[PDB]
């Protein structure tokens, strides 16, 4: 260089006490639990329409107790409206992974 400096610094002051710390911090994590929601919340979607369809089978069913009502076409309503209570059980239970999922998507 070609220039120079007068630069320096005063004696400390009687205030001895805490003066470092240890609030050093970082974070970051992949998206996965909210690639399990676009998964979830889309298997809450296909099992509601599997459940409409579910109901649209059992509307079926009542169609084929019109037809031919054997006491089989009235017990396959019962099964049709069995499948309606395992998609409703289901979309129960998945609209509260969904209430559990969805209250980490804010994580």
């Amino acid at each position: 260089m070609h220039h120079h400096h007068h630069h320096g610094k005063p004696i400390p002051n009687p205030l001895l006490g805490l003066d470092s710390t240890e609030n050093l911090y970082f974070q970051g994590i992949d998206p996965f639990t909210m690639s399990t929601l676009q998964e979830l919340q889309e298997n809450i979607t296909a099992h509601e329409q599997q459940l409409v369809t579910a109901r649209q089978k059992l509307k079926d069913a009542e169609k084929a107790v019109e037809v031919d009502p054997d006491d089989v076409n009235k017990s396959t309503l019962q099964n049709r409206r069995a499948a309606v209570s395992t998609l409703e059980t289901k979309l129960g239970e998945l609209k509260r992974q969904l209430a559990d999922l969805v209250a980490a998507q804010k994580l």
